[PDB]
């Protein structure tokens, strides 16, 4: 089998991307957050705090033939901007463009934090981290693709985000017209649960390439790309009057700026990132000060490949039984 499903920026800056989700029977249409830094698949549903339910489409797991409540079972996650959300568990059939899992774990919030109830664009999460992320306690279920391996053509899925513009994610097949050129695999680590590899390098618009290891996850469910504050700071020094800003909370820099391009290595292979890409816009309506799409890891603990990164590629997630990452230019 394979799905095929299109992706969509949910504001003008990319801030994150929803895919539409079928849940139950009859369906219920969710839009979520396709997330390869984390391994629940949640949604704001009928049991969700009603004062924290704010324009989002809720799953009524009654309302589904097919649901069954998964006994005993309860979960609660955090994510690296602080947010967080937990509940109760139900089971269910769940389709992503045309793909079918049933008895997947469907997790059902019972509270979600501010961040989530103030973005009515994002219904919730479907987790494509590896499952031994998982929340759901006393026992630990696995993630859409872990159930739908087995069943795919191939045992992969890949992301291809836009910028500005809709994607898609493919389950179980490589399309190879959606990129240029070849893809390059590289060796992952599932040791911390991610999609965890090690970049071969960097470079700064024109500069040269510095030859350098840079671990890391490939992470669709974070926005920006956070690198070392060593390579930060040599991006921020190629733009006039940039500055790391204590009380934005990162690297700001003139609105009037022509941002350089970004380089990273991916084996011998190069992805660059445009300039544009760099630009999160104005800090506050109005502010002629924007916001950097590259920041630092210090004080995160791990480098993060975030959307900044992905969407200037076609991304292999490759669950083979050895997995790996591969990268294309597109
Ligand atoms: O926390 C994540 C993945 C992530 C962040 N998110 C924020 C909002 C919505 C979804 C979502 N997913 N990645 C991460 C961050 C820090 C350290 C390790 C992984």
């Amino acid at each position: 089998s394979t799905g095929s499903a299109t992706t969509t920026p949910i504001d003008s800056l990319d801030d994150a991307y929803i895919t539409p989700v079928q849940i139950g029977t009859p369906a219920q249409t969710l839009n979520l957050d396709f997330d390869t830094g984390s391994s629940d698949l949640w949604v704001f549903s009928s049991e969700t705090t009603a004062s924290e339910v704010d324009g989002q489409t809720i799953y009524t797991p009654s309302k589904s033939t097919t649901a069954k409540l998964l006994s005993g079972a309860t979960w609660s996650i955090s994510y690296g901007d602080g947010s967080s959300s937990s509940g109760d568990v139900y089971t269910d059939t769940v389709s992503v463009g045309g793909l079918t899992v049933t008895g997947q774990a469907v997790e059902s919030a019972k509270k979600v934090s501010s961040s989530f109830t103030e973005d009515s664009t994002i219904d919730g999460l479907l987790g494509l981290a590896f499952s031994t992320l998982n929340t759901v306690s006393p026992t630990q279920q696995k993630t859409f693709f872990d159930n739908a391996k087995a069943s795919l053509d191939s045992p992969v899925f890949t992301a291809d985000l836009g910028y500005h513009a809709p994607g898609t994610y493919n389950f179980g097949f490589i399309d190879t017209t959606a990129y240029t050129g070849s893809i390059t695999y590289t060796a992952v680590s599932t040791k911390q649960g991610f999609w965890e590899w090690t970049s071969t390098g960097y470079a700064v618009g024109s500069g040269t390439f510095k030859s350098t290891s840079i671990d890391g996850i490939a992470d669709t469910g974070t926005t920006l790309l956070y690198l070392p504050a060593t390579v930060v700071s040599a991006y921020w020094a190629q733009v006039s009057g940039a500055k790391s800003s204590s009380s934005v909370g990162g690297y700001v820099f003139p609105c009037s700026a022509t941002l350089p391009s970004f380089t990273f290595g991916v084996g011998s292979a190069r992805i660059v990132i445009p300039g544009d890409y760099i630009d999160f816009g104005p800090i506050s309506t109005g502010s002629s000060s924007c916001f950097g799409g590259i920041q630092s890891s210090a004080g995160i603990g791990i480098n993060i490949f975030g959307d900044v990164a992905l969407k200037a590629a076609f991304v292999v997630f490759n669950g083979a039984t050895t997995p790996t990452l591969g990268f294309a230019s597109k």
